[PDB]
């Protein structure tokens, strides 16, 4: 039960992301990308080694590169989510409530995935942006991805796998405290379960693992107020650079936020 649970989640992760912590393990540690450090090998990763609005600035297209990988995260935890049998039952617009909360959580979480200090993988893997670069871009563009950074740092010490990941994720978007739920008793319910779950499967998989349950109950807590200075930053850009676009999408996310 509380295993088919955990097996169901986990099919469901690997089914619908196509960038696992595996993956981009295998690709970080060397089983090579090509390293984005500064204009002149940026130009040469957009020829055709790597890889939208009209160019704009060096800055902005890397935020509309960075905008675009999260609006195609947000498709796949958007499936994810409507894979779990229990969450496709609630009404479709609870449904929207919970993605529209947890998305940005989420994807703060997996990009831990593809980071370490130094930077972290683009396009599939195929390239890496060094921190450094991001680092040297123009104000506010440099101080949005900082941040992330320090949490992911800190996440990938607990050395999570995909296993866990799947079933953290799943905990993630089915928050009972969303603003707007209708049914806030069902969605409470199936968080319930899938904590139960998630320490249940990291007592088998992480057995010398102390605390590593309420550690990751105190990682939600931090992705939620990570979210809320990611938010700001985001409506700070669209109040001060108004020649930025920004996806429709991630706007009605933020709207009231
Ligand atoms: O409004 C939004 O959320 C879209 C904008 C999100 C965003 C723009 C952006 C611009 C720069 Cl110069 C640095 C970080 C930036 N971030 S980010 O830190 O959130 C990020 C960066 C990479 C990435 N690869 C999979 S996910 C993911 C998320």
């Amino acid at each position: 039960d509380l295993k088919a649970f955990s097996k169901h989640i986990y099919n469901a992760y690997l089914k619908n992301f196509n960038m696992t912590k595996k993956k981009a393990r295998s690709i970080l540690t060397g089983k090579a990308p090509f390293v984005i450090h500064d204009i002149e090998t940026l130009w040469q990763a957009e020829k055709g080694l790597v890889w939208l609005p009209p160019y704009k600035e060096i800055s902005v297209h890397v935020f509309y590169r960075c905008q675009c990988t999260t609006v195609e995260t947000v498709r796949e935890l958007t499936e994810f989510a409507k894979s779990i049998p229990s969450f496709s039952s609630l009404f479709l617009n609870d449904q929207v409530t919970l993605l529209k909360y947890g998305v940005h959580e989420a994807i703060f979480a997996m990009l831990a995935s593809i980071v370490n200090k130094d930077g972290l993988l683009v396009a599939n893997g195929s390239g890496f942006v060094t921190r450094e670069f991001l680092r040297s871009l123009r104000k506010p563009f440099s101080d949005i991805i900082e941040p992330k950074f320090e949490f992911a740092v800190k996440f990938n010490a607990l050395e999570l796998d995909d296993s866990d990941l799947a079933l953290f994720i799943a905990a993630i978007i089915l928050c009972g405290d969303r603003p707007g739920l209708m049914n806030v008793p069902r969605v409470e319910a199936i968080q319930d379960t899938i904590l139960r779950a998630l320490e249940f499967h990291l007592q088998a998989n992480h057995p010398d693992a102390q605390y590593l349950f309420p550690k990751l109950l105190q990682k939600m807590a931090d992705l939620r107020q990570l979210v809320t200075e990611h938010a700001q930053m985001m409506q700070r850009i669209k109040k001060t650079e108004t020649e930025t676009s920004l996806h429709p999408l991630l706007q009605e996310i933020y709207k009231d936020m």
